[PDB]
């Protein structure tokens, strides 16, 4: 069930890899690990992954008491997903600005967050 | 709100047994799972209602459970026009379309959502 996709999830982002699902009824990708697709409600789904690459969808920016800021952001990927991330500005992020993913350590385990590219 | 305060108060409302969801005031998206930005356009300016708690099952699957049996898990439409999942307990013989609900459980000292069809 779920909390098994979850679970999942983890081992892919220590493997370096951005899992999605995709729906093999109706072809609904999605990120956020769910058992049914939320779109058309069927169990046959499969683990695929993507090639990481996307975009600023929407982003608000989150300051720190030093005066620098971290973006909760909306990334959409090549594949046709989007996803909530934090967004590591590298060159100047704006809306439609490209990203690429990148994995992080955070206490201990590997997670996926985007960083704005040239 | 920062996204943590938004799912604290979800919290609160579980606990008064109320359902809360997400309405965006730019595109009228209407969402269960808490955001501080709208998942179809991207925008902040976000509120959250009420629903009435009366919905339908969208999509239902069997899971079983290790006392060999099994609980109904599925997505359910509510009638405000958001789906969400949920367990669903069956009063009547649960289907799809058959109407649900709104009922809230504890769990580890939380109240939760979660749906029972209707006679
Ligand atoms: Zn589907
Ligand atoms: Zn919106």
């Amino acid at each position: 069930r779920e909390e098994e996709i979850r679970e999942l999830y983890f081992k892919y982002f220590d493997e370096n890899k951005l899992p999605f699902i995709q729906c093999n009824k109706c072809g609904h990708k999605f990120y956020y690990p769910r058992v049914l697709c939320p779109k058309c409600g069927s169990s046959d789904i499969e683990v695929r992954f993507s090639k990481g690459l996307g975009k600023i969808f929407a982003m608000t920016k989150v300051y720190r008491k030093d005066g620098s800021y971290v973006i909760y952001g909306i990334v959409e990927l090549e594949e046709g997903f989007r996803m909530y991330s934090n967004i590591i500005e590298e060159s100047q992020a704006d809306i439609n600005r490209k990203v690429e993913v990148i994995f992080k350590e955070i206490n201990g385990k590997k997670y996926p967050l985007f960083k704005t590219v040239t």
